[PDB]
DNA sequence: GCGGTTTTTTCGCGGGGGTCTGCGCGTTCGTGCGTTTTTGCGGTGCTTGTGCAAAAGAGCGGCCTCGGCACCGGG
């Protein structure tokens, strides 16, 4: 995993401070969603250097990624 | 629901060195200048055709009196 566990597990902390207060975690429940989080922003990247492919640049650029979630369905 | 075991989450500290960052020059790729090849709406001259004053005689149709006859009623 490239991101690491601190700093992943403080932002799902303070994310999830919201929908309930001081709720506990469990073992392979952080590791999962770094897991799930990581594959999802790779095909993303994916699908973002398909883009920036198609329009002859290598260089990936914010509306690449705009029209892989609009095109991915995503809002 | 309640008691058990014992894993791995949370807590804190020290050290390393890869990653971030200040600084410079160059270039490659972003942006404007100019153009290629073609599509489209703009108009015309000409073709082909349209709706908007008596006088007089001659001739005529209707008509009417009349001629003349056949006919009903009776013996």
């Amino acid at each position: 995993l490239l991101i690491r566990k601190l700093p992943f597990q403080r932002l799902v902390r303070e994310i999830a401070q919201d929908f309930k207060t001081d709720l506990r975690f469990q073992s392979a429940a952080i590791g999962a969603l770094q897991e799930a989080s990581e594959a999802y922003l790779v095909g993303l990247f994916e699908d973002t250097n398909l883009c920036a492919i198609h329009a002859k640049r290598v260089t990936i650029m914010p509306k690449d990624i705009q029209l892989a979630r609009r095109i991915r369905g995503e809002r």
